[PDB]
């Protein structure tokens, strides 16, 4: 068989751009399609800078209150936007930002990196002290998912970002106490049931973040745990850019290259 024309059969059916990456293990093959092509992050980046925080700061900075106004809600903030009173902590905002997608969330916490560009350069900073020398993010939320094809800004390719999510997760990029909050939030994500979820039978285990943008910019980024409990990294990246930057993302084609890498890896 030959799973890479199964993706670009997936492609043409979704009239779609698909990129897939699956690391290499000591029991398995690389999936790759189109690993080095750049694809825009749109929120998927919000995990590695959940991380960036965590990575930079003692686990009490978590409780440290972060205050912001109405008037900071510019992006899509489900969270956020209901405690403009409050206040969230550091640790709440690390909750939307991964389980809500919550973009002031993730706005707070580039903020919280400190640095010029509102945080940008300091979330691309920790990307290459990760080894990705490709990833870049120019904007905060929600510009960010709005630039053209073709633009480099704001765009990982799946190779980075699934070896980015490699070290997080299941290497030593973090500690091991950090690295488990990072892995309970994405573990108990809310918007990813039609993504990667819905192409892995319900005895694997599945933590992801999703990304949504502009030119029907759909992604998905998880780890894996098989029914015996062998981890795996899926990032799956998509757009629709053919269509316009109001093209439809489609959450069923990454569901469907997830099915496709779920029949590999059984």
């Amino acid at each position: 068989g030959d799973l890479a024309d199964r993706f670009a059969e997936l492609e043409r059916r979704y009239d779609a751009r698909l990129g897939v990456y699956v690391p290499a293990t000591g029991t398995t093959a690389a999936i790759e399609y189109r690993a080095d092509e750049r694809f825009a992050f749109c929120s998927t980046f919000k995990a590695p800078l959940v991380a960036a925080v965590l990575h930079q700061n003692p686990l009490t900075h978590l409780d440290k209150l972060i205050t912001y106004t109405s008037d900071d809600i510019r992006s899509i903030s489900p969270v956020a936007q209901q405690h403009v009173q409050t206040g969230m902590t550091i640790g709440q905002l690390c909750d939307a930002a991964i389980r809500y997608s919550d973009g002031t969330a993730a706005n707070l916490l580039l903020a919280d990196l400190g640095g010029p560009g509102g945080g940008t350069a300091a979330f691309t900073g920790y990307l290459r002290s990760l080894g990705d020398t490709v990833s870049r993010l120019d904007a905060e939320e929600p510009e960010l998912n709005r630039d053209p094809p073709g633009d480099e800004r704001d765009t990982t390719t799946p190779h980075a970002i699934a070896l980015v999510l490699q070290q997080l997760v299941l290497g030593n990029a973090l500690p091991p106490d950090k690295r488990a909050l990072l892995t309970d939030w994405m573990a108990r994500n809310t918007t990813g049931a039609k993504r990667i979820r819905a192409g892995f039978g319900a005895d694997w285990k599945v933590i992801d973040k999703t990304g949504t943008g502009d030119y029907g910019r759909a992604n998905d980024i998880a780890v894996v745990w098989s029914p015996t409990g062998v981890p795996y990294v899926v990032a799956v990246m998509s757009d629709r850019a053919g269509g316009g930057y109001d093209a439809e993302p489609r959450e069923a084609l990454l569901a469907e290259a997830a099915t496709c890498v779920a029949g590999v890896l059984a």
